[PDB]
Parts: C-alpha cells; structure tokens; sequence
C-alpha cells in the first residue's frame, strides 16, 4: 500500500487498514467514487458508505453491506476486493460499464465496526454490535435479528446474552437505523445484497415464516442463475432458496425488510465455507471466494438493470 495497487487484498485487515484503504481509492478514483458517513457506531466510530458512480440524479442503485457480523472476516475482505474490482472493471467490462453508466453502486464493507474492532483486539468470534443493555450487563445485539420485518417472532432470541439477541426494539441499534434511514431518504434501490459466512448459500426471503414471496419463481430463477455463474470459476458449490427453508427460522433479518420495502431483488449471500473451517477461513482463501462472489453478484446486477 501507498496505493491501492500495493494493498495486500490476500491477507486480513484490521478496521484502520480498511478505513484507510477507503481513503486511497476515493483519492486513486475521485470521478468514480466517494466516501459518505451514514451515522456513528454505538461507541463512536464513523460507518462509512462507499458510492460508486458514473454521475446521474437519483440514479436507480444497488446496496451492498457486509461484516454486519463481526466475526465473519471473509465478508470484509471480500469487500475490500470488491471495491478495487470495481475501479478496474469499470471501462474494460462491458457488462459492469454497462451496469455503472446506468445504477449507482452503494457498498458498506464494515456494516458493524465495533463488533469488528473487537474481533482484533479481544474476541475473534464476537459476533454482535458493542452496545450496552442498561436493563442487562450483557453487551450487544445481533444487528440481523433487528430490522423490522417479523420483529421479535420466532427465530431470535429474547435473552441480552444471546448471541441472537434481537433488541428492545427494532431499529435499537444504531447501526442498522442508519442504513434504514440511508435507503428509505434515496427511495430508488432496485437490489439490497447483504454478504455473510459461511455455509455457501444465496438466500432470499422470507426468514421469518414459511409463506413465500410473491415473486417466488423470478427470485428462484435468478438465484439459480447465480449460482451458476458463480460455480463456474473453481466449481464452488452452493445451495439456494428462502431462508426459513435453507439455513434456519431467523426473525428480524435485513433482507426481510428491504423485500417488505418494495426492494424486489433481496438476497443474502453465505460465503465459504462448509464448515471445515468456518468462521476462521484461510487467508489463501480471500481471493479464489471474493472472485467467484464477484460472478453471482454480478450475475443480480445485469438482471437487476434489465427488469
Ligand atoms: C448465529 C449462527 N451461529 C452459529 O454458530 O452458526 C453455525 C452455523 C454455521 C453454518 C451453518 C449453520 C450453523 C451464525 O453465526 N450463523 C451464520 P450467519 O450470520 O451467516 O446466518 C445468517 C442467516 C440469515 C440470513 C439472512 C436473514 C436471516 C438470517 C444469520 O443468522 O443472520
Ligand atoms: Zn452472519
């Protein structure tokens, strides 16, 4: 580093190697993209929104957040990837030009800082935000127990020391509130990709109840789709469907509430792997997974610009 291009995008990063890679490509890019603050961590630390952008007014756009949980490092370096990928992609892919010259690219790497920041220097599998529950002495909540989409039902816990915990109310906290308020003033996304780990699943909803979607087939089609493209790189296999039926009951899930918003192409990706390593997946691995994310993510896009 000293650029972008000299960043080590096969290692793990702390949250000041992160922020401070957002700078140089913001600086390396500045016509591309910018760098907007969306609110302040319950302890105080900025949460930073990448926007990635060929110009336009309220052009139609595409959210994507990952390290919403802490411990789940491959989300963000994925993210780190990500957002290099873009600036070099932009003007040699015709298909991500075209996507850019049209959408607007919202990309959020550390969706929780605090957790994150806690995961390098006291618990690497802290998994919650850091605020602290007066009613309680057990810090935190889980941020994808507390969107308002099937609230505080079955598939979270009511208990602060749970590491599913959904909060007091929805929306408590503040990490979440400041992306509902960010997506509800724009009012013009067309896809919201929440990125988590591990399992190697594309999930859509609903997670808390078993009746489906509306648009069923067209999300079931595109996922299919996906995960397809995403195969095809080291032939990563990964499984598909809503997300009570594919990894488990979760109430309160973001992906819930932006499809109860009007946001028709609602997923969540589950990174590598299966679990042989979980959690702490190999730095050799960051590069071969953010690659072949990349695929599916942009197999969503081009069906996302389209119709
Ligand atoms: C809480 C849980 N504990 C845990 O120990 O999970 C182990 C496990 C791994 C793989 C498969 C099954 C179970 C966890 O961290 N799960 C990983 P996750 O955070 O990727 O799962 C998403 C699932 C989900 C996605 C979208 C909406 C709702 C739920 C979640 O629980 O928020
Ligand atoms: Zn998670």
């Amino acid at each position: 580093a000293r650029s972008t291009n000299t960043f080590n995008y096969a290692t793990y990063h702390t949250l000041d190697e992160i922020y401070d890679f957002m700078d140089l490509l913001v600086a390396q890019h500045p016509e591309l993209v910018s760098k907007l603050q969306i609110g302040r961590s319950y302890e105080g630390r900025p949460i930073y929104v990448l926007k990635f952008s060929t110009g336009g007014s309220n052009r139609p756009a595409i959210w994507i957040d990952l390290g919403i949980h802490s411990r789940e490092w491959i989300t963000q370096a994925t993210g780190v990837w990500f957002a290099k990928k873009f600036t070099e992609n932009y003007g040699q892919n015709p298909s991500f030009t075209a996507i850019l010259d049209s959408m607007d690219i919202f990309l959020e790497i550390v969706t929780n800082p605090n957790g994150f920041a806690f995961t390098h220097s006291e618990n690497r599998l802290w998994r919650k935000t850091r605020s602290v529950t007066s009613s309680s002495l057990c810090v935190g909540v889980d941020a994808n127990r507390n969107w308002d989409a099937g609230f505080g039902k079955a598939g979270a816990s009511s208990s602060p020391c749970s590491e599913t915990y959904h909060g007091k109310y929805a929306n408590s906290e503040v990490e979440v509130k400041s992306i509902v308020d960010f997506v509800k003033n724009h009012g013009n996304f067309k896809a919201f990709l929440s990125i988590h780990s591990y399992s190697q699943l594309l999930l859509y909803p609903y997670g808390y109840t078993t009746q489906s979607i509306p648009d069923k087939t067209e999300l079931n089609q595109v996922a299919k789709s996906a995960v397809a493209a995403l195969k095809s790189l080291y032939g990563t296999s990964y499984k598909y469907g809503s997300i009570i039926t594919t990894i488990y009951q979760a109430s309160g899930g973001s992906i819930d509430w932006s499809y109860n918003q009007g946001i028709k192409y609602s997923f969540t990706f589950e990174l590598r792997d299966t679990g042989r390593y979980g959690f702490l997946l190999p730095a050799s691995q960051i590069i071969p997974t953010a690659q072949e994310t990349w695929l599916g993510v942009l197999t969503i896009m081009e069906h996302t610009v389209n119709n």
